[PDB]
DNA sequence: GTGGCGAGC
DNA sequence: CGTGGCGAGCGCTCGCCACG
DNA sequence: GCTCGCCACG
C-alpha cells in the first residue's frame, strides 16, 4: 500500500511541518507548493519522490519502469504535469539539454543529417560541433523533466530535517532522548535560502577536486569568495555570532569558511602557495566560525612559510603563534613542534636561534613477512593470543558508548536533540560536551578507573541487553562477535586502561577515533593483551597515532608496531 | 615548440631504424618499446629525452624543471610510467639507494634521529652507519628505507631496461653526440654497406658491456681509485678470457682491421693496455711484462698501439727489474717488429745506447752490434726570459725577431691544409665500408693503413702535382675546396684556425709546395703518427714570407721522440725549423 | 616458416 | 556506503601476403 | 568483445 520511500519521505514533511516556527520560514507561494504536493494522488508522490531522487536531467518515457506505481505510467505523468511539477518535450528551448538526451546513434544520424565533416567522432566532439553549427526535438520523442523551483522547496525542507540517515532508516530505530528546541538557528527565510545556496557550491567545489579538475574548483570558489564578502556585513550573521559552536556550524558563515579552507587547498595543489598563505592568514585572522579548524591552519601555514616561500623568520613567528593558540589538538602541536626543532637546526638558522625561547619540552618495533591485519593476527595466533579484534577507533569508541550510553544521552543539555533521528548528541565533536556533562562524567570515569572487573563487565552486558542493535554512531554492534568477547576484553583491559581510553574519546573523539591502532590481541586465559598498530610496506605511523601508542603504553597497556614486509 | 634535442634523439633513432638488417638484432618487445614511445605525445618524448641523458640514479621530482615541456608534469610522468619507461618513490626498496639520494641536512636529521654517533658526521659515514644499523634474513633495514623515503620525497627514476636499449641503439648510431647534431651539416658522400659487424643481438650486449667496463676503468683511474680500478680490470681481464673460443670472435677475426676496431676483442685489448698502466702504479710490475707479453703475443688487435708497447717493456726490463739480457732481446725484437713508430723506435734505440754505456752491460757486448749509426742532432735552440702563455712569450719574440705573423695551431694547422688539399679523395666514392651512416666527420679507415692503399692512384696522382705545384695553382686549389666544403664538417679542419682563405692562401705560398707534399705523403700514409708531432707554433716574415717552424718548451718541458723526429724531417725537405725554451 | 602489418568486431 | 545495472570507451584477435 | 566508470535502489 505504502512504500518505504514515500513513508520516509512524508516522515520528514510531518516533522518540519508540524512545528511552526521553522514553518514560518517559508512564503505562501512555497507552502501552496507543498499543499499540491499533499493534493497529488499516491502514484503521483510514489513517482515523484522516485524521481526526485535523481538529479534532475531530461529523461525519456521509455527509460521509465515502475512496476510498483503502475504498469502503464502514462496517466501519472498526466497527473503530474497538470500539477505542474513535471515538464513534457514541448518545454525542451535548452540546445544542451536536448543534445544530452540523444543517445549516440541519434547524435551520429543528426550529424549525417547536417552535412557534418565527421559523423563517426566522439560524441563529445558533435556535441561540440553542434554547439559550434547553432529539429532534434522532432526525432528524439517523449521525455519529462522534474520541474526547478518546486523540487528546490523540497530540497531545502530535507535540509532542515538533518542538516548533517540510511535508506533503512524508516525501518531503522534510533535511540530514545527528548526534544528540545529553544535558537532559531536561521534567522529568517532568505537566510536558509542563501545557506542553501552555499551548500550547493560547497558541493561543487568538492566534487570538482573530487575529480582533480583544480582549475574550475578555483574558479567555482573564487566565485564563492566573492559572493561571500559582498553577503559577509548581513545582518543574519549577527544572530548567527549568537549560536553555540555547535549549531554555528549550520550557518551560512560557516560553510563559506569552510568552502574557503578548501580553496588552501586548490591553491596548493595549483603550488599557488602565495594566495594560499593570504587565504591562511585571513582565516586565522578572524576566529568566529570553524574554532576546530585553527590548529590544522597554523599546521599548513607553517609549512607555506618555511619551505616553499622560505622566507624564515615570519615562519618562526607563524609556529610560535601556533603553540600559542589554545584550539590547537595534539597532532597538530607536535607537527608544528618537529617542524620549530627542524628550523632551528640548518645553518641556514644559525642566527635566529634568539627567536626560539618559548619552546615547550613537547615504542616498540617488529617485522614479519592478501591482508596485512590477519598475517598479523596468525602471528599472535602463534604466540598465544587465540583473541583478537581488526576495528581501529570503532573497537574502543564502542566500548566508550557502552560505558558512558546514559551520559551522552541525558536529559537537560539544550538543543543537542532536536528531533528523534540523531545518532548523538550535537555538542559531540566539541569540547562543550565534556564541560556540559562533567559532573557525570568526572564521577563516572572515576568510577570506572577503580570498578573492579566484573563491574566492567556487568555495566557491558547492562548497555549491551538495553541498547543492542539501534544506531549510536559510538558503538558497532557487529565489531564484536558476542557480548562474551567483549565481557573478556574489558577484563584483560581494566579499569585504569578503560578509564584513559574512555577520557580521551569524551574529551576528544575527532581525534582520538583517528588516533587508535588498528589491532588488538589479546588470550583469555591469562588476560595478557598487546595493542598493535600494523604497518604494511608504504604504510607509515601518523604523528596522531604516535601519540596515541604513547598514550596508550602510559596507561600501563603494552603496546607494539608490527611492520610486515613484502 | 620542437626542442633542439628531441629534434638530436629523432635523428639518431630513425637513422637506425632506416637500417634494417641492424634492426634485425632486436627481439619484439623491445622494438614494441620503441613502437610505444614513437606513439606517445609530444611532450612525452620529450620528458624522456630529458631524463635520459640525466645519469642513472632516483631523482627528487621538486628538482624537475622543464618549463617548455610543460608548466604540469604529472600527467606526462603518468604517461611514461604507464609506458613502462619511468618509475615512481613508490617503487623505491633499496635501503642503500635512498640512503644514497638525501640531502646533507635530511641525512643529519635522520641520524640524529637513530642517536647515531658524530652526527654533524659526514654523509658517506652515515650512510654506511644506517647499513649497519640496518644489519641488526630478515633485517631491521626495511623501516630505515621507509623513513628516508619519506623524508625524500616524490621521486623518479628512468627504467633499466629500455634505457639500456636506448643505450645501445645510440652505440650503434655513433660507432665513431654533443648538443649540435640535430643542426651540424656533414661532408657528402655516398654510403658503401657490405658488411653485418655484430653477429646477433648478444654479440652487441657482449661488445656494449666491453664498452661500459672501459669507461668505467678509465673513470676510475683517473679519480686515483687505483684500487677499484684493478678490481674492475681484472674482472675485465676474466671476462674476456671467459669469452674465449666463441663464435663470433672468428669472425671479428675476418674483418679488416679499420671496421676491427668496433669489437669485443679490441676494446678489451685497450682494457688490457691500461692495465698495463694499473699494473705499474701499483707496483705488480711481474704481472706488468706478463701482461705485455700477452699483448704482442697477438698482433690482431691495436697493431697501432704496439710501438707503445715495446718501449714501455724495454723499460720495464731495463730499470727497476734490472733483468737486463732479456732487456736487450726485448729492444732488438721490437726493432725486427715492422710496425713501431719512428718516435717510440728512436726512443728503443737511445736505450741501446744509454745501457751500453753503463759498465754493466760490457760483458754482453757481443749483443750490441744490431746498432744503427744514425746518430743525435742539435739543431737552433734558443732562450727567452718568462713572466702569461709560453707560446704567447715566443710569439711576441718572434715579432721582435721581424716576424711580423705568427699561429699556434699546432697540428691542425697543417692538417687544415692536408684537409684543404685533399678533400675529395677523403671524401671519394669507391670504397666499400668506409661510409655507414649520414653522419661521420671522416671515412673510416683515415687512421688505417688501408686508407692510402686503397686510394693510392688518386693519391699518388695528386701528391706528385702538389709537389709541382706553382704558388697560383696551390692558391686556386685550396680557394675551390674552401668554396666547395665551407661550413661542412671535416675531423681534418678547423674553420677557426686561419684568419681568413687569404692568411690560408699566403701561408701556403710562404711554405711552398714541395714541403706540402712530403708533408701529405706522410700524414696519408701514417696519420696518427704524422699529426702528433708537428711543432706548436709557426711564424712568419709577411715581407719575405721566410718562416720557421717553432717548437716552444717551458722549463722541465722536453722534446717528444715524435716531434723531435718531424723536427729532422721538416728541416730535410728544407724548411727552417727553431726551438723556443721559455725560462720561469 | 617468419615477420610485419593492416582490417575486423 | 557498498553493490549492480549499463553505457562508453578501446583492445583485441585474426588473417593477409611478401619473403628466407 | 571486454572491463570499467556512473547512477539507481534497498
Ligand atoms: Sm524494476
Ligand atoms: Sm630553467
Amino acid at each position: 500500500e505504502f512504500p518505504y520511500y514515500l513513508r520516509s519521505f512524508l516522515v520528514v514533511l510531518k516533522t518540519v511541518l508540524e512545528n511552526e516556527d521553522d514553518m514560518l520560514l517559508f512564503d505562501e507561494q512555497e507552502k501552496g507548493i507543498v499543499t499540491k504536493f499533499y493534493q497529488l494522488s499516491a502514484t503521483g508522490q510514489k513517482l515523484y519522490v522516485r524521481l526526485f531522487q535523481r538529479k534532475l536531467s531530461w529523461i525519456k518515457m521509455t527509460k521509465l519502469e515502475y512496476e510498483e506505481i503502475a504498469l502503464d505510467l502514462t496517466p501519472v505523468i498526466e497527473e503530474l504535469t497538470n500539477a505542474g511539477f513535471l515538464q513534457t518535450e514541448s518545454e525542451l528551448q535548452e540546445l544542451s539539454e536536448v543534445l544530452e538526451l540523444l543517445s549516440a546513434p541519434e547524435l551520429k544520424s543528426l550529424a549525417k543529417t547536417f552535412h557534418l565533416v565527421n559523423p563517426n567522432g566522439q560524441k563529445q566532439q558533435l556535441v561540440d560541433a553542434f554547439l559550434k553549427l547553432a529539429r532534434a526535438k522532432a526525432l528524439a520523442g517523449q521525455s519529462v523533466r522534474i520541474c526547478k523551483g518546486p523540487r528546490a522547496v523540497f530540497s531545502r525542507i530535507l535540509l532542515l530535517f538533518s542538516l548533517t540517515l540510511l535508506v533503512n532508516l524508516g525501518r531503522m530505530e534510533f535511540p530514545s532522548y527528548t526534544i528540545n528546541r529553544k535558537t532559531h538557528i536561521f534567522q529568517d527565510r532568505d537566510d536558509l535560502i542563501r545557506y542553501a545556496a552555499a551548500t550547493h557550491m560547497l558541493s561543487d567545489i568538492s566534487s570538482a577536486m573530487a575529480n582533480g579538475n583544480w582549475e574550475e574548483a578555483k574558479e567555482l570558489a573564487q566565485c564563492a569568495k566573492r559572493d561571500w564578502n559582498r553577503l559577509k556585513n548581513h545582518p543574519s550573521l549577527r544572530c548567527h555570532e549568537d549560536l553555540p559552536l555547535f549549531l554555528r556550524c549550520f550557518t551560512v558563515g560557516w560553510i563559506y569558511t569552510r568552502i574557503l579552507s578548501r580553496f588552501v587547498e586548490i591553491l596548493q595543489r595549483l603550488h599557488m602557495y602565495e594566495e594560499a598563505v593570504r587565504e591562511l592568514e585571513s582565516l586565522l585572522s578572524q576566529r568566529i566560525y570553524c574554532p576546530d579548524s585553527r590548529g590544522r591552519w597554523w599546521d599548513r601555514l607553517a609549512l607555506n612559510l618555511h619551505q616553499h616561500l622560505k622566507r624564515l623568520e615570519p615562519t618562526i613567528k607563524c609556529i610560535t603563534e601556533g603553540l600559542a593558540d589554545p584550539e590547537v589538538r595534539t597532532g597538530h602541536r607536535l607537527s608544528l613542534y618537529q617542524r620549530a626543532v627542524r628550523l632551528r637546526e640548518s645553518p641556514s638558522c644559525k642566527k635566529f636561534k634568539h627567536l626560539f625561547q618559548q619552546l615547550p619540552e613537547m615504542v616498540k618495533h617488529v617485522t614479519i613477512t592478501c591482508s596485512v591485519e590477519e598475517l598479523a593476527l596468525a602471528h599472535y595466533r602463534r604466540s598465544g593470543f587465540d583473541q583478537g579484534i581488526h576495528g581501529e577507533g570503532s573497537t574502543f569508541s564502542t566500548l566508550y558508548g557502552l560505558l558512558l550510553w546514559d551520559i551522552i544521552f541525558m536529559d537537560g543539555i539544550p538543543d543537542v536533540f532536536r528531533n528523534a533521528c540523531q545518532a548523538f548528541p550535537l555538542d559531540l565533536c566539541t569540547d562543550s560536551f565534556f564541560t556540559s556533562r562533567r559532573p557525570a562524567l568526572e564521577a563516572r570515569l572515576q568510577l570506572i578507573h577503580d570498578a573492579p572487573e566484573e563491574s566492567l563487565r556487568a555495566w557491558v552486558a547492562a548497555t549491551w541487553h538495553e541498547q543492542e542493535g539501534r544506531v549510536a554512531s559510538l558503538v558497532s554492534w557487529d565489531r564484536f562477535t558476542s557480548l562474551q568477547q567483549a565481557q573478556d576484553l574489558v577484563s584483560c583491559l581494566g579499569g585504569p586502561v578503560l578509564s584513559g581510553v574512555c577520557r580521551h574519546l569524551a574529551a576528544d573523539f575527532r581525534h582520538c577515533r583517528g588516533g587508535l591502532p588498528a589491532l588488538v590481541v589479546w588470550n583469555s586465559q591469562s588476560r595478557h593483551f598487546k595493542l598493535v598498530e600494523v604497518k604494511g610496506p608504504n604504510d607509515r605511523l601518523s604523528h596522531k597515532q604516535m601519540i596515541w601508542l604513547a598514550e596508550l603504553q602510559k596507561l600501563g597497556a603494552e603496546v607494539e608496531v608490527c611492520h610486515v614486509v613484502a
